[PDB]
């Protein structure tokens, strides 16, 4: 179970974990802002989702336009523990890398960030 | 880049077990530091596509990918003909990154996962 996870803040000012979503290594920007696990259309398609078969029931509206998005449920998400059926979505917006958000983070217990170091 | 603790609780039956995704299939390993290889049962072996019609001693294997919370890539092991009731996770794997200890019924694995 569980873990103290520590994440050396990347060059670009964020940092990224790798999770095995349905044992596909997806690279995730760790985002407390994000509500759940926002899958880029690439990583959607990489996870064998059919972008023409998804129900795009949600809409992120940004400065530069609408970005429809599709609710899904990740069956397995392994950072090491396997979390089952973690709520996320497939963002057809300009969502250029995938998000590891609160849908996954709420299941933790304790938290701290910055200098260059996101601890869980 | 990333550094975590898997904490494993000891079974009542006096053994620590890890489930792992070897080449995307979930095998059940009992942790045996008195084993050097990953020893797979023939049953676990064939789950992974090992052809038992090829063939006590042992058949050498190399697992492309083993996920615990880090992906461990290319792990040496063997299929146990005869003995293995359960598959063994030996040092071939545990050595593979960064530290671990049995505590008062708590194996804490510690891994390090680059970018
Ligand atoms: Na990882």
């Amino acid at each position: 179970e569980v873990g103290e996870i520590i994440i050396a803040r990347n060059r670009d000012g964020h940092f990224y974990i790798n999770a095995f979503v349905n044992n596909v290594k997806i690279k995730f920007m760790v985002d407390t802002g994000a509500s759940d696990i926002a899958l880029t259309k690439e990583d959607a398609q990489k996870l064998g989702f059919d972008l023409t078969k998804l129900k795009y029931t949600r809409t992120y509206l940004t400065a530069n336009g609408e970005n429809k998005a599709a609710p899904i449920t990740l069956n397995s998400v392994v950072i090491g523990k396997e979390f089952k059926n973690i709520k996320g979505h497939v963002g057809l917006g300009d969502l250029d890398i995938s998000l590891l958000g609160m849908s996954l983070l709420e299941r933790f217990k304790g938290f701290r960030i910055d200098k260059d170091l996101l601890i869980l």
